[PDB]
């Protein structure tokens, strides 16, 4: 599924409602919710995963009986193990979930999460990613009330974040899971068929050898203009041109990951509709 192929490669009656959304070293989107009542603490929001999962440091926080337990991976950099719980989550002037599922870590490597999200400065993950037929596990946005659950609006560029059904026209959607087929053109290259993940915690993005056609193992050169269009290749999602400091890796395989590209140029609307799609 979906979180098998999520990576972040390091270069180094109320209808709607918004709320500040931070960007911290360019590409990081954070905002800052309360879990039962607790201090705001930020979280990183990740398109790519679906889950909230805090650090440990969490273990100190009163979420309740633990419900569950298990061992996950995170954006390919991370193992941990982690408890379940049921708790409130509380986004400011009382935007509040129903009591839902969060994660905790209980020990991972390398290193904790909030080591691993020094990026952000984040003390947790919010996976806002679409997550269709696996009941199982939701955005926590699906726990606000009324039309609040249907969907959130992220505005990287305009610093907000928005929930509830989209009040912008066309822009890009993100439905069914935050892998999808779209067309991918290099330069001015024919248009290429490929699964994309639309990934707010990616960075600077990752393109496959085939699809690129590059070696793996570097960054696609500066001066390359990618361009990401439907799958019918009838409108462009967005395209950029590539410099020494914002380029995708090129992985062996694997799918591309659009990194905070599209995110920083549009509002990119989730959908929690049932129903992987991008449309624009
Ligand atoms: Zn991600």
């Amino acid at each position: 599924g979906s979180s098998h192929h999520h990576h972040h490669h390091s270069s180094g009656t109320l209808t709607n409602a918004t709320v500040p959304l931070q960007l911290v070293n360019t590409t990081e989107p954070v905002v800052f919710i309360s879990l039962n009542g607790g201090q705001m603490v930020p979280v990183l929001l990740d398109t790519g995963s679906t889950g909230l999962v805090m650090d440990s440091q969490f273990l100190t926080q009163n979420f309740g009986p633990v419900i569950g337990t298990g061992t996950a991976g995170y954006a390919g950099g991370l193992t941990y193990n982690y408890n379940t719980y049921s708790t409130t989550v509380d986004f400011g002037n009382g935007l509040l979930t129903l009591p839902t599922s969060v994660n905790v870590v209980t020990s991972s490597s390398p290193g904790t999460l909030g080591n691993f999200l020094s990026r952000s400065g984040a003390v947790g993950v919010l996976g806002i990613g679409p997550n269709n037929g696996f009941p199982g596990t939701s955005s926590i946005v699906t726990a606000m009330p009324g039309l609040l659950n249907n969907g959130v609006l992220i505005d990287e560029s305009a610093g907000i974040l928005q929930f509830g059904p989209n009040t912008l026209t066309g822009g890009i959607t993100i439905s069914g899971a935050p892998i999808s087929t779209v067309a991918v053109q290099i330069d001015n290259g024919p248009l290429q068929q490929a699964p994309v993940m639309f990934d707010s915690g990616g960075i600077n993005g990752t393109i496959p050898s085939a699809l690129a056609s590059l070696p793996s193992g570097g960054f696609v050169p500066a001066g390359t203009t990618i361009s990401v269009y439907t799958s019918d290749g009838q409108t462009l999602l967005y395209s950029y041109t590539t410099t020494a400091t914002n380029t995708p890796f090129v992985t062996s395989g694997g799918v591309m990951n659009t990194g905070h590209v599209p995110f920083a140029q549009q509002p990119i609307y989730v959908s929690y509709s049932p129903t992987i799609g991008t449309t624009t």
